[PDB]
């Protein structure tokens, strides 16, 4: 509708694919190369489906803080015969609070579904499932079961991937720069 819009489609059409594991369907976000990130309760193990063809998952990292605590993001290397867009000059090098994102999910359930989630607060600590979680930011919009994985965008950034809400608020876990350096 307007170019917050045209930025996350720009995203959508050409790094993200549909992963599915044996905890559901996610929108999964492709950085480079192969490597993809999804929500670590996703519970990557050594095969996922990419669009619903049988892939070899060749490195995964749940990472943490150096605290030792929960960041909610998954690294996944695919064993995939192409690679992704190299996105990684539109994540943040610093954890920032937004004005007027968007959150974007295509799968099975919910295809080419953009939100205008506004307002996204640097929130930080969330017990999220009973798990203490850092870097998390907080939209309030009442976001559902999904969602998960859905990419969270400004325009000219990408900032986050979503991994929960409380029925009012959504929240996302922050991508940055330093998680992809190589």
């Amino acid at each position: 509708m307007g170019p917050g819009f045209d930025f996350a489609q720009a995203i959508m059409k050409k790094n993200t694919v549909i992963a599915r594991t044996e905890k559901g369907e996610f929108t999964m976000l492709g950085v480079y190369d192969r490597v993809a990130v999804i929500p670590t309760h996703a519970s990557v193990g050594e095969i996922i489906y990419i669009n619903d063809v049988e892939t070899r998952v060749l490195d995964a990292c749940a990472l943490r803080d150096l605290t030792d605590t929960n960041l909610e993001i998954t690294i996944v290397k695919l064993d995939r015969n192409q690679k992704f867009r190299d996105i990684r000059h539109f994540l943040p090098r610093c954890e920032d609070d937004y004005n007027d994102a968007v959150l974007s999910v295509h799968t099975s359930k919910f295809p080419n579904m953009y939100i205008p989630v506004g307002q996204v607060t640097n929130y930080g600590f969330l017990n999220l499932g009973g798990t203490p979680t850092h870097r998390i930011l907080m939209y309030n919009f009442p976001t559902r079961a999904g969602q998960c994985g859905g990419v969270v965008t400004t325009t000219g950034k990408v900032i986050g991937i979503h991994v929960g809400g409380n029925g009012a608020q959504g929240f996302a876990a922050m991508l940055l720069h330093s998680y992809f350096t190589d």
